[PDB]
């Protein structure tokens, strides 16, 4: 079973992209931290086990959590239901929707997808903010492993946009004054921990977990720990 797997080993593989913040990212100490991280710190301690983070490309976590090499995959993941065809989620954790970012020195307020027609948009390869502006066929779009190179892109004036999560983008605005948050936002998203579906095991014990954290009250310490910068 996947519970015995993981005890065998003695540890809990967790995948994610840390370009995410304030999920999973790479503080001033050059640590792979975040809201995420503490939960899959609390899951592999519950479980008797160690925690082992493999960072990887965000479009590289479903590929590995379905080929074995890592349990679960804890990385500001939406519950899709194309994701579900192939994966189980979690109760979901977190709400977030895709909003545009824009420099803020210029003219452009874009706040529909369709006001990106004839532009030139960047998106994190594989998340939901490429799956939505790929569908618009005047949308120049250019993708990226990480939100790093996207906002590098944008700040340098070489792409008009960048489409992502809510509160990911309020991360990165807050770092960058260049930049603001043009769009309400577009979607309505949550977060899930994804196991595969055979697992239904892992994934009970951990819906155990995430109810537990917010009866005791420690979902909301963890929120106000992440989202208090
Ligand atoms: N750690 C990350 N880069 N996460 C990207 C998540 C973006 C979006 N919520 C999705 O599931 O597609």
């Amino acid at each position: 079973m996947a519970i015995d797997e993981i005890k065998s080993r003695g540890y809990l593989l967790v995948g994610l992209s840390a370009d995410f913040p304030p999920f999973e990212f790479v503080d001033e100490n050059g640590n792979i931290v975040g809201f995420d991280v503490d939960l899959a710190k609390e899951i592999a301690r519950r479980l008797g086990v160690e925690l082992k983070i493999v960072d990887m490309t965000f479009d590289g976590l479903i590929p590995s959590l379905l080929t074995k090499k890592i349990d679960v995959i804890i990385s500001g993941m939406t519950i899709t239901e194309e994701r579900k065809k192939v994966v189980a989620f979690s109760d979901p954790y977190f709400d977030a929707g895709q909003v545009i970012v824009v420099r803020k020195d210029s003219d452009f307020r874009p706040k529909t997808y369709e006001d990106l027609v004839g532009k030139t948009v960047a998106v994190q390869i594989g998340t939901t903010g490429d799956i939505e502006v790929s569908k618009y066929d005047g949308i120049k779009v250019v993708r990226f492993d990480k939100f790093t190179d996207a906002f590098l892109e944008l700040k340098r004036g070489r792409a008009d946009a960048v489409v992502l999560d809510s509160a990911t983008a309020r991360a990165f605005v807050a770092k960058n004054p260049d930049l603001v948050i043009s769009s309400g936002v577009l979607s309505s998203e949550q977060y899930g921990i994804a196991v595969r579906k055979e697992d239904t095991d892992l994934l009970e014990f951990i819906n155990s977990v995430l109810r537990e954290l917010k009866k005791s009250g420690k979902y909301d310490v963890l929120i106000e720990k992440w989202f208090s910068e």
